């Protein structure tokens, strides 16, 4: 960890966080919600420890990365805009993409957009959002699980920053890391309540240390969620913009690796799209689905050692 060398990158004209460690082929590792670079900290000890390049950014609005105040600077093309320049400055043509919940949307778009730049593509929890030109993503949520599913919850500006304010930070961290819960995840009306977790433990599970929750916490504390809510008010507008790759298919090569309970795997019908046939026909390269038993959503850092490995021995075959 101390080993860790941080440094601050001008990127698309904002200011970037980025941790790395190690020489080889880059590894670049993106985050999601409600993370931070920290969240890869396993993978990047391991993966520098066998001859890898590993890079893992605070995305733009997290962290100690520079968080743009309008709504609108957290579009998809902002956030590969963002690590294109990135790339770029590793002085790499090509990286090797592991990816979690919203850093694997962005880490699709990169594929989509550059799979010229990504050598393989290690996706943890969120497979390729499918374009269905006949509805906005986020109409589909709405019409699938109602006004209180988390996606359409975080839509309006200033209310869930406001409902998370309430409980607190500490709270609302310890309430999501702590889940298990499987299936869509609904909020109670008007607050956030129990959000994600009713049934939240006293102690901490075994893969998370106090330590652990008051890096998130100190962090969040400083940022808020609101660059890390922006993403999901971006979703209708990416469906718009992303339109010219519309019935498109992904050819760089993936590993898709979920945990059993998490809350992605066990909802919008997630599971016919993976096994059933849909994901393949849209990822022709899709190589081995992997379900972890007994790991939720934070796969990577509850499994860590599994993923290590699984992250290792599919970016040898190339």
């Amino acid at each position: 960890m101390e080993e860790i060398e941080h440094r601050t990158v001008e990127v698309n004209g904002i200011k970037m966080h980025v941790a790395e460690k190690g020489e080889g082929p880059v590894v670049l590792f993106l985050h999601g919600f409600p993370e931070l670079w920290y969240s890869w900290r396993h993978q990047i000890l391991a993966l520098s420890s066998r001859g890898y390049r590993a890079v893992a950014p605070d995305l733009r609005g997290y962290g100690d990365t520079e968080a743009p105040v309008s709504i609108s600077s957290y579009t998809g093309f902002h956030i590969v805009g963002d690590l294109i320049a990135l790339i770029d400055l590793l002085g790499v043509d090509q990286v090797f993409l592991v990816a979690h919940d919203w850093g694997a949307i962005i880490g699709w778009y990169l594929c989509t957009f550059h799979p010229d730049r990504v050598k393989a593509y290690v996706c943890l929890s969120v497979p390729l959002l499918h374009r269905d030109p006949n509805i906005r993503t986020v109409d589909a949520m709405r019409a699938m699980y109602g006004d209180d599913y988390y996606i359409c919850r975080f839509q309006k500006p200033g209310e869930m920053e406001a409902q998370m304010a309430e409980v607190g930070t500490e709270y609302v961290l310890k309430n999501i890391l702590t889940t298990r819960k499987p299936g869509p995840p609904i909020f109670p009306k008007g607050e956030y309540g129990t959000g994600f977790n009713p049934d939240m433990p006293n102690s901490l599970p075994s893969w998370l240390t106090q330590d652990d929750l008051a890096y998130y916490v100190s962090k969040y504390e400083k940022t808020g969620f609101t660059g890390p809510l922006n993403y999901y008010r971006n979703m209708n507008l990416n469906w718009e913009l992303t339109a010219p790759w519309s019935g498109g298919k992904i050819q760089v090569p993936v590993k898709f690796i979920t945990g059993e309970l998490d809350w992605v795997y066990t909802s919008l019908n997630m599971k016919e799209y993976i096994h059933g046939g849909g994901f393949k026909q849209d990822v022709p390269n899709l190589e081995e689905v992997i379900v972890q038993k007994n790991v939720a959503h934070f796969n990577n850092q509850e499994a860590a050692e599994e993923i290590n490995n699984h992250i290792y021995d599919f970016i040898k075959k190339f």
